[PDB]
């Protein structure tokens, strides 16, 4: 359940691979909520690759979805992300994510 929403411009040639480390601005928004967390404000655009299980589920195949430069739109189903257990005082039980991404990466 991953819908990607984009913002147009980029390549949408250079798709991430594995063994590939990347670099996401990404920016948190709960659906009827506010912002949870926020790539923007540490200044720090957060180095991860892909194939390690290291994000969530409803992240990682949308990395894969994009290409350089682009800008999409994340809107992720509860149980790929946190819908059973909820992420402890941060996340509630079974919520809807939506994410503001922006690949700029290297590799």
């Amino acid at each position: 359940g991953v819908e990607i929403e984009t913002i147009s411009p980029g390549d949408g040639r250079t798709f991430p691979k594995k063994g590939q480390t990347c670099v996401v601005h990404y920016t948190g928004m709960l659906q009827n909520g506010k912002k949870f967390d926020s790539s923007r404000d540490r200044n720090k655009p957060f180095k991860f690759r892909i194939g390690k299980q290291e994000v969530i589920k409803g992240f990682e195949e949308g990395a894969a979805q994009m290409s350089l430069g682009q800008r999409a739109k994340l809107t992720c189903t509860p149980d790929v992300a946190y819908g059973a257990t909820g992420h402890p005082g941060v996340i509630p039980p079974n919520a809807t994510l939506i994410f503001d991404v922006e690949l700029l990466n290297l590799e």
